[PDB]
């Protein structure tokens, strides 16, 4: 139940970039409305949103995705990210 | 750098059964040599191995997967589990098919 400190953010991003690099690209494609996503890495996460580095058509744009509900702790972030991954996977397969 | 205590095992297994249920089935399929796995849940994890409950059309079999290298801490476990999931996915991409001739 750790608060979303910058130290926690770097930890979440570090692990998210290696374990769920697939989900990060889906975030950029579905919620970030990015086409032709090659790679996507998480740069930061805070209570109100997350920042993604999206590689596309030989170009590295950084986008920001705002959570509808503000996050309070690490567990809150965990639950939103898992749900967003499911929502993204459903839309991508269709 | 948390040691792999029984309390840590319960936490890892809980999260792995929630966010990684797909990868635990690949563990049963690839490393556990189980064919036609319906569901697979992780029951326990310790430095020398992990215990899986594998359901295969009403089988509910408990198998044990022994790690090549003993785990040292929770970070080591984290790394090992990810590589095993990637490896399991890779072998799955090299698909096998019964072969028949014209
Ligand atoms: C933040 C919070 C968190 C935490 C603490 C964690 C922790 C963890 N984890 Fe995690 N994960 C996560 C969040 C997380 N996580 C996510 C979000 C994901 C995603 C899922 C998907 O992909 O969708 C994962 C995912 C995951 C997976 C899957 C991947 C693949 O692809 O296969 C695995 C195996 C893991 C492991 C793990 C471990 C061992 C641990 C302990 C250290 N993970």
């Amino acid at each position: 139940a750790d608060p979303l400190t910058p130290a926690i953010s770097d930890r979440i991003c570090k692990h998210m970039n290696e374990d769920a690099a697939s989900a990060i690209a889906l975030y950029a494609q579905v919620f970030g409305q990015q086409t032709d996503v090659t790679m996507a890495q998480m740069q930061a996460i805070d209570p109100t949103g997350m920042d993604l580095v999206v590689e596309s058509e030989g170009g590295s744009k950084t986008i920001r995705i705002e959570f509808e509900q503000p996050l309070k702790d690490s567990e809150d972030a965990h639950q939103v990210l898992i749900a967003m991954a499911k929502q993204a996977r459903s839309v991508g397969k269709n």
